């Protein structure tokens, strides 16, 4: 026992259009509406504040007084989320959509979400795959690939693969893993109120001005495997269309799960009136999660070895923050130890993902605590953790994604069991009813959201609070050197990786965003932890050199910023030419094993100069350090972290040097071990 074995029920439930700091942009703990790692626009100003001939900011949705739950869908295209993109940018949020995209919602709106986030385990770095529509994203959810082959030619992008209900009436022709679950013996079933035809345009498309309420037989044409030639074609009593395309409910799971004879692994699949889609609210939404948790948590045998697992297709045009990796697409957008086969738009040229960020939430006796996990995880990682438990390996996963997203193996403790039950509030039934009852009678005549009549005086701040949070593999190095001879400045990106109770040795993948404050285009890197054979006999990895020659202006100024994972924030200031013919300092990174830093100042100059460290008030009290150092001299100082919860972020700069130089450091000492959330997210942004 006490390994990934002992789980042996998993239930997978796939939600459609929320975006995450439209739902938990306030929770504490997450960077939500207070990142410290914010983008940067050109102009100066953080990207919370968007410019369409005007300015846009994020607004609080009050249930209480308006109709919140009931908000048309935005536009969400290919060509949309790609010009949200902005090739790494991500400015023009504002300029596709419409203003109501940027509202998000607090505790007071979704008491059972928040609670449910209080208890168990969140991802806030969870990306959708596709940057586009839901069908492909639920391809790659159900395949691992939306193309026939993995070449990057005649992927879909548009929405045509369906079973001709809602519009819908295509058919992909490629190997779907429950085909390989079946091959391999372990069962496995879906769980909708419909099969085929059960969806109809005539009763959910037209304002069902019959009902308008409720809906418990259809399926939304919500099923992924049923788009596939296979199993149209199948044979009406075959096993597979028994398996996987069929009629059932949710009480029918409740019985499954108090007669013990619970599939091994579950999609469940939801009817449209409760899929959490902008026609309908979260609390409807919230309801449908009510049934199934009080479904499966009706027995301690069942619930002792199972695990739910909540996530969402695409965030719709819901505003998020933050900057999704992605492969480079062209020359001078930088380079990738791994390669990016099929991962780029043959037609168009811009990379397929990842996305932007959909909540995930993680429900399991091992999953407790209220966790924050900042690992990046994309669709591919649930059939990655299918893959991890049962053994059937999915060939159809692109290289490049294969590196970059992890297994879902970090979340969950499995050195101990943790069996205990769940709080009684979040399976009592009724008053979630109450809840959706009230929800539907009060908020629908209530009036429309508007940003005209409900502009914030302010940008949202954040839930009080700390949370502890889970290990992640990624260590980064980023060093910045200037070449006296060419004027050109050299780049040194740099990775280890960290080893894991569920990680056995520690792979894993880093990207890196290359941000320019002033001049030049976004630049994004991937590098790993282990080595990988180029095609041309090379072995790549573990470090990376890069030449940032556009970056630089015509008088040798530069300025830039350099992200990652897990709130890695390196400021680079300066100019070059004439900083050749004085002293010039550099900074150097060194992870102590007990969680504390080491910093390197390193001189190759002519003139001696004094270096003064001023770390950020908020985390530490202790006063800045002053260094006069000479020519071709070096200093090392320990810097004592357990106070500040093992996050630094210091400020050298120095005197007898060149003006605007400034040099900024920051991020979180990784160590293998859960540690707490970010004391600077509780800190007003501004
Ligand atoms: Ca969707």
């Amino acid at each position: 026992t006490g390994t990934i074995q002992d789980v042996q029920h998993v239930v997978i439930l796939m939600q459609e259009n929320r975006s995450f700091d439209h739902y938990f942009g306030h929770l504490n703990g997450v960077r939500g509406f207070n990142d410290p790692r914010a983008l940067k626009r050109q102009d100066g100003k953080p990207v919370w504040y968007q410019n369409y001939k005007y300015e846009f900011s994020p607004y609080h949705w009050d249930t209480k007084v308006t109709s919140a739950q009931w908000v048309s869908s935005q536009n969400h295209e290919w060509s949309a989320f790609h010009a949200i993109w902005n090739q790494g940018r991500n400015d023009k949020w504002m300029a596709v959509q419409y203003p109501e995209a940027m509202g998000y919602f607090k505790r007071g709106d979704i008491p059972y979400y928040y609670a449910l986030a209080d208890a168990f385990t969140l991802c806030e770095a969870y990306h959708q795959s596709m940057m586009g529509p839901t069908n492909p994203n639920r391809l790659y959810h159900m395949s691992g690939r939306a193309a026939p082959s993995g070449d990057g030619k005649d992927v879909h992008i548009g929405n045509d693969m369906g079973d001709g209900t809602i519009g819908a009436s295509g058919t992909v022709d490629w190997t779907t893993y429950p085909e390989r679950l079946s091959a391999a013996g372990v069962d496995w079933r879906v769980y909708q109120e419909g099969g085929y035809r059960s969806s109809s345009l005539w009763y959910l498309y037209v304002d069902a001005y019959w009902k308008y309420r409720l809906q418990e037989q259809n399926n939304y044409d919500c099923n992924a495997l049923a788009w596939f030639r296979n199993f149209k074609n199948a044979p009406r009593d075959s096993d597979l269309w028994q398996r996987a395309m069929l009629a059932r409910g949710v009480d029918q799971l409740r019985k499954d799960v108090q007669e013990n004879t619970l599939p091994q692994v579950s999609w469940i699949v939801a009817p449209y009136c409760y899929c959490e889609h902008p026609w309908w609210g979260p609390s409807f939404g919230e309801y449908y999660v009510t049934r199934v948790l009080d479904a499966l948590t009706s027995n301690p045998e069942v619930w002792a070895r199972t695990v739910f697992i909540l996530n969402y297709d695409e965030g719709d045009g819901f505003y998020d923050h933050a900057s999704a990796p992605v492969p480079p697409w062209k020359d001078g957008v930088g380079l990738s130890t791994v390669s990016t086969a099929g991962e780029i738009e043959a037609s168009s040229g811009l990379p397929i993902g990842l996305g932007h960020r959909v909540p995930l939430i993680a429900i399991s006796p091992w999953s407790k605590g209220g966790k924050v996990s900042a690992e990046v995880f994309d669709h591919t990682s649930v059939l990655r953790f299918l893959e991890r438990r049962f053994g059937v390996v999915e060939e159809n996963i692109s290289p490049w994604r294969r590196a970059v997203c992890g297994d879902l193996t970090s979340l969950f403790d499995f050195q101990d069991a943790g069996d205990t039950q769940v709080a009684p509030d979040l399976t009592n039934v009724p008053q979630s009813d109450a809840r959706k009852e009230d929800a539907y009678w009060q908020q629908f005549y209530r009036p429309s959201p508007k940003y005209w009549s409900y502009e914030p005086k302010s940008l949202p701040g954040q839930e009080k609070g700390q949370r502890p949070t889970l290990a992640v593999p990624y260590q980064l190095h980023a060093t910045l050197a200037l070449d006296i001879a060419a004027g050109k400045l050299r780049l040194t990106l740099g990775n280890d990786g960290m080893s894991l109770p569920g990680n056995p040795q520690g792979h894993s993948a880093a990207v890196f965003q290359v941000q320019p404050r002033e001049v030049g285009n976004p630049r994004f890197y991937t590098v790993t932890s282990y080595p990988v054979v180029q095609e041309s006999g090379e072995e790549l990895g573990r470090t990376l050199n890069d030449e940032l020659d556009d970056l630089l202006d015509a008088n040798g100024r530069y300025a830039f910023e350099v992200h990652g994972p897990n709130g890695f924030f390196r400021e680079f200031h300066g100019n070059l030419h004439l900083a050749a013919q004085m002293a010039r300092p550099e900074v150097s990174v060194t992870y102590q094993r007990n969680g504390n830093l080491q910093l390197n100042i390193r001189n190759l100059g002519r003139l001696p100069c004094s270096v003064t460290v001023t770390p950020n008030p908020a985390y530490t009290q202790e006063g800045s350090r002053r260094y006069e150092l000479e020519p071709n001299q070096a200093i090392s100082e320990v810097w004592l972290l357990r106070s500040s919860q093992g996050w630094y972020d210091l400020s050298v700069t120095a005197s007898n040097t060149e003006a605007n130089y400034l040099r900024r450091l920051a991020g979180h000492v990784e160590t293998g071990k859960p540690s707490r959330s970010d004391p600077l997210l509780d800190i007003a942004a501004t």
